[PDB]
């Protein structure tokens, strides 16, 4: 299992990364410190997380005490949702790269297919509770994207939780000049995703899986739903090669060809789970762990299923 892979930009991703989603602010930085210290070179960060500022700060003494080069992290964003209009794409971009410490980012996507109200609020609310779209669309959002890389900030370009009509919508996009290098989506065993993961690994578009453990702290967790971590069919999978069930789950994803991004901000899980190059999954147990397939989604946008361009209507 090599360690990264060959974007259709030139570039090479490390497949293993860290998550910084309700990483807290003071304790962020010291998981980033921990985290590049006992190997990780890939950190995923949004705008929308709060925290990029205390991120930067672990990157920057990182560079400085030069444990690192900047030319062997991979650092990745996300354009937020109140950004997609073409004159605040620039503006969006360079608040993530000051607050991160960077001259340039190796990765930046589109958060969300949907478009909201610019302002201050993240979420725009009408009086009745709907979140308010902004009219400006995928393709003149990635239009805007183009330009990033065309002027320096950003070394490659690419989308999160599109559909595969989405997708597809990009890749058709009248003037394409740049391909999305990287579709990043939920996957784990029960959100196995075969259909849109097929569809853009053959298009050239490599996927990264979020929430590969079941994100346990996300915020509206409740008692009845299914447990990734707890199951008892992953955990014996889990003991036969000797290794912790979120071992087992962030191999998964990579014997697939993606990338993972499992968060954590404690020292000794972050170390766990990097140590994840030295076994492998066999068929059978692949094809096992995505037998649980459930249709399951940590992130499904419950409050965003009017938008015209909610993705999570569509098969897939
Ligand atoms: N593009 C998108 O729309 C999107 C959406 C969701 C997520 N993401 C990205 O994907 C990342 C990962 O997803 P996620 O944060 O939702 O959840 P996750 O990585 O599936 O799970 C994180 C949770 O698992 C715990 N954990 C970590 N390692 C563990 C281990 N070895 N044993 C037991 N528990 C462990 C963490 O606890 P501690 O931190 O307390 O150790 C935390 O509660 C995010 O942080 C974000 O960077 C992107
Ligand atoms: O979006 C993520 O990366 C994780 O989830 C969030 C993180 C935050 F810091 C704030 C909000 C979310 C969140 O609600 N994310 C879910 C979400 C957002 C936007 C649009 C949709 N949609 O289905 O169209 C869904």
């Amino acid at each position: 299992m090599a360690s990264r892979i060959l974007l259709n930009n030139g570039a090479k991703m490390p497949i293993l990364g860290l998550g910084t989603w309700k990483s807290p602010p003071g304790q962020v930085t010291e998981a980033v410190k921990v985290a590049i210290d006992v190997g990780y070179r890939h950190i995923d960060c949004a705008h929308v997380y709060q925290n990029e500022n205390e991120v930067g700060v672990a990157i920057q003494e990182k560079l400085r005490e030069q444990v690192v080069k900047r030319e062997e992290l991979f650092i990745v964003s996300k354009l937020w949702c109140t950004y997609h209009e073409k004159g605040l794409v620039k503006g969006a971009c360079q608040k993530t790269l000051s607050d991160l410490k960077l001259d340039y980012l190796d990765l930046y996507l589109i958060h969300w297919p949907t478009g909201f109200k610019p302002g201050k609020e993240f979420f725009p609310l009408d009086e009745s509770g709907n979140v308010v779209p902004s009219d400006t669309n995928i393709l003149d959002t990635w239009a805007a994207m183009e330009e990033l890389v065309d002027e320096g900030l950003v070394k490659a370009i690419g989308i999160s939780n599109f559909n595969h009509l989405q997708v597809e919508m990009i890749l058709n996009k009248p003037g394409l000049k740049y391909k999305p290098a990287v579709n990043q989506i939920e996957c784990h065993p029960y959100l196995t995703q075969e259909k849109l993961i097929q569809y853009c690994q053959s298009k050239g578009i490599v996927v990264t899986a979020y929430s590969p453990l079941g994100s346990p702290d996300r915020p509206w967790a409740k008692p009845e739903d299914p447990s990734l971590l707890e199951d008892p069919r992953i955990k014996a999978i889990a003991a036969k090669h000797n290794k912790t069930t979120a071992q087992v789950l962030i191999r998964f994803p990579m014997q697939r060809n993606l990338v993972v991004i499992p968060k954590s901000v404690t020292p000794e899980r972050i170390a766990e789970n990097f140590k994840v190059f030295d076994f492998e999954l066999s068929s059978q147990d692949m094809t096992t762990l995505l037998s649980y397939n459930r249709n399951w989604r940590v992130c499904a946008g419950l409050s965003c299923t009017s938008h015209k361009d909610y993705p999570f209507h569509e098969e897939f």
